[PDB]
C-alpha cells in the first residue's frame, strides 16, 4: 500500500544521489515526510528493535551515552526495544527510559581479539533473531556502540534491508572504496565492481532480512578463518560484499552516521548520529 512517492521526494536534494540504479531511495534530510510515515506505521502498530554490543571498556566509555541518546531520538512515537549485549552485566548502565521504550540485557562471552568481538556480533544477532527478536519487532537495526544519536532517527529509515553510506567515501568512485581486495577472502570485491561503501556501524531491515545479512556475513567470516585470512575491515568488508550481491532496499545518507572530524560540509544538513572519537589505547587490548 505504501508507495515511495507517498513519503519520498528526491527533488528536495538535487545535489546528492537520492536513487540507486536498482530504484532504492537514499534518504537525505529534506527528502522524507516523517509525518506521513508516522501515521502509516502507527496504524500498523509496529515495534522497532535495536541491538548494541558493549564488551570490555566499551561499556564504560560508550554504552550510557549511546542508550541515553537512543532513548531520546530513536523512532520517537513508536514502541522500541533495546537489546543490549554485554560481557559483564554488573557494569550495565541502567538509565531511565522514556515513553514507548523498554529493554533487556544479555550476558555474552567476550572474544579474546577485538576483531572477533566485532565479527562475532553477526553470529549472535542471528541467534537472537531466531530465538526472540523475530517474534518481537517488525524492523530491527544493529548498531555500533561507539556513536551517539544527535537528532531524530525515525521511521523514514525503515525498510526490508537498510544500509548506511559511510561518511568518508560517499562521494568517491568504487576503485577508491576500501573493499577487501584479496581474492582469497569471501569478502573479495574486484576493482571495477561495487555500488557504494557501506558502514558496518549501522544496518537493519526486517528480522528476516537481517537474519540473512548476519548469517551470510558470518559464513564468510568462518570461511576466511579456514583459509587463514582475515578481511581488511572485518565484518564491514563482509557486509559490503553481501550488499553488493543482495542490494539494500534503502540506503541512509551520511547524515545518519557522521564523522565530525571531517567537519560539516554543505551536503550534511542535519546530523542524526555522530561517531565517537576513537580511544583504542584504552578500549582495545590487542593489535
Ligand atoms: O573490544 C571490543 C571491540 C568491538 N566491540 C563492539 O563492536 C563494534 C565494532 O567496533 P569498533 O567500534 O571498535 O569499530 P570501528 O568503528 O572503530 O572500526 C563496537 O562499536 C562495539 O559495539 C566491543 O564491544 N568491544
Ligand atoms: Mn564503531
Amino acid at each position: 500500500k505504501l508507495k515511495l512517492s507517498d513519503w519520498f521526494n528526491p527533488f528536495k536534494r538535487p545535489e546528492v544521489v537520492t536513487m540507486t540504479k536498482w530504484k532504492a531511495p537514499v534518504v537525505w534530510e529534506g527528502t522524507y515526510n516523517r509525518a506521513v510515515l508516522d501515521n502509516y506505521y502507527a496504524k500498523q502498530k509496529i515495534t522497532v528493535g535495536l541491538t548494541v554490543f558493549a564488551v570490555g571498556r566499551y561499556i564504560e566509555h560508550y554504552l550510557e551515552e549511546f542508550l541515553t541518546s537512543a532513548n531520546k531520538h530513536f523512532m520517537v512515537g513508536h514502541p522500541v526495544i533495546f537489546y543490549i549485549m554485554v560481557d559483564d552485566v554488573s557494569r550495565m548502565p541502567l538509565i531511565e527510559l522514556g515513553p514507548l521504550r523498554s529493554f533487556k540485557v544479555f550476558k555474552i562471552k567476550p572474544e579474546k581479539r577485538w576483531q572477533d568481538i566485532s565479527m562475532m556480533r553477526m553470529k549472535t544477532i542471528g541467534e537472537h533473531i531466531v530465538a526472540h527478536i523475530q517474534h518481537e519487532v517488525d524492523f530491527l537495526f544493529c548498531m555500533d556502540v561507539d556513536q551517539v544519536f544527535q537528532d531524530k532517527f525515525g521511521v523514514e529509515t525503515l525498510g526490508e534491508s537498510v544500509a548506511q553510506l559511510q561518511a568518508w567515501w560517499y562521494k568517491a568512485d568504487p576503485n577508491d572504496f576500501t573493499y577487501e581486495r584479496r581474492k582469497e577472502s569471501a569478502a573479495y570485491i574486484p576493482f571495477g565492481e561495487g555500488d557504494f561503501y557501506y558502514h558496518a556501524a549501522i544496518f537493519g531491515g526486517t528480522p528476516t532480512q537481517v537474519l540473512n545479512i548476519t548469517q551470510e556475513c558470518f559464513k564468510g567470516i568462518l570461511k576466511d578463518k579456514k583459509n587463514d585470512i582475515e578481511a581488511q575491515w572485518h565484518d564491514e568488508s563482509h557486509l559490503n560484499k553481501y550488499f553488493l550481491l543482495n542490494k539494500p532496499t534503502k540506503i541512509l545518507s551520511p547524515e545518519y552516521c557522521w564523522d565530525y572530524h571531517i567537519g560539516l560540509p554543505a551536503d550534511i544538513k542535519l546530523v542524526k548520529m555522530s561517531w565517537q572519537t576513537k580511544e583504542y589505547n584504552v578500549v582495545r587490548n590487542n593489535v
